[PDB]
């Protein structure tokens, strides 16, 4: 069984610092940060350029959940968020194709309401890796060593940044397993594309 | 280069047939059929189960446009719609990640408004195939010949149904190229997954 993790994911309830600049509207009623609707209120938010993009997770998760490797129940799926929450996603989760429906599901989970298919915990990325006993970990980044996807099968755990801009920063000294930075392509790709490539590498 | 075609796609302006049953609302201000908002008015719409699902095209295109094979400029991308319009999508199209923005773009294109990156003509699927000189055509469908992704490279043209339910029918005697039904997996997969798998099998 492989672990796939979308890490430092741009999926958060509205940060306390900017709550006062954001009101629920009929156009967007959710308490999830989304720069399409909240760009200006994010002006002075730390790391603003890597936050407020729930859509990246939505699309990545639509790829992951429908992959053959997932239909074969050979994945454990994790969303690690910017503010250190981890959502474990049941392989049989039927995720809404509608973006707003997706937001309403995620929003409840993030507020701690029980969802039997999506479990949430406060948890760092490093603690996550150690609890799942990750041993051979590939961090997908473009500055990584170019690797034909055929080799991805040698790892047990994959990490993909669930964000638009920046680099995934991980304290390797706090992680028991071995981490290798891997690039499967010479150009920058979106998270959902990397997720797809990994998932299909594992089937074919 | 390869052609990839999402065919008989559930992407249409609202059919005149049902405009009278449409109650317009500020929560959805697009003239594009979306069963999420128009289910009732679609109750006696012909082939309603395979229409009104523009998100399938949105997600599929997000996958196709960001694939390595497309960054390498080796794809011609086409959306053929249920009502016989063909959109040729420029490889460098930046498609909105927000669903509503996507509807906004598609709405204008379908109405005939010029768009230098997305060209629209009225045209049947069979005519499109002949006109682009598709020679070896693979139609993806879960009742087709089970085939390993690696073999996809032998075809020049791929057809994936841009719809939720139904099977895709093409008039064999109206197409100059050879059509073959392919299945790359034994469970039914969503269109975006099939598109992703094809695209990645062309790169690796």
């Amino acid at each position: 069984t492989y672990n796939i993790i979308l890490a430092k994911s741009a999926l958060e309830l509205i940060p306390e610092e900017i709550k006062n600049k954001i009101r629920k509207s009929r156009v967007y009623k959710y308490d999830i940060l989304d720069s399409n609707y909240h760009y200006k209120a994010m002006e002075k938010l730390k790391d603003k350029e890597m936050r407020g993009r729930p859509d990246i997770i939505h699309i990545s998760l639509l790829n992951i959940l429908d992959s053959p490797i997932n239909h074969e129940k050979k994945l454990n799926i994790y969303i690690h968020t910017y503010d250190d929450k981890v959502l474990k996603i049941n392989p049989e989760t039927r995720l809404p194709r509608n973006y707003f429906r997706f937001l309403g599901v995620m929003e409840k989970v993030l507020k701690g309401e029980r969802n039997h298919l999506i479990k949430m915990e406060e948890k760092t990325l490093e603690d996550l890796l150690n609890e799942i006993n990750a041993k051979k970990i590939a961090i997908m980044t473009k500055t990584g060593k170019l690797t034909h996807p055929k080799l991805l099968k040698e790892y047990d755990t994959f990490i993909i940044g669930g964000f638009p801009y920046g680099k995934l920063k991980i304290n390797k000294e706090k992680v028991f397993g071995d981490i290798k930075e891997i690039s499967i392509y010479n150009k920058g790709l979106m998270a959902w594309t990397v997720c797809g490539i990994i998932c299909y590498s594992l089937s074919f």
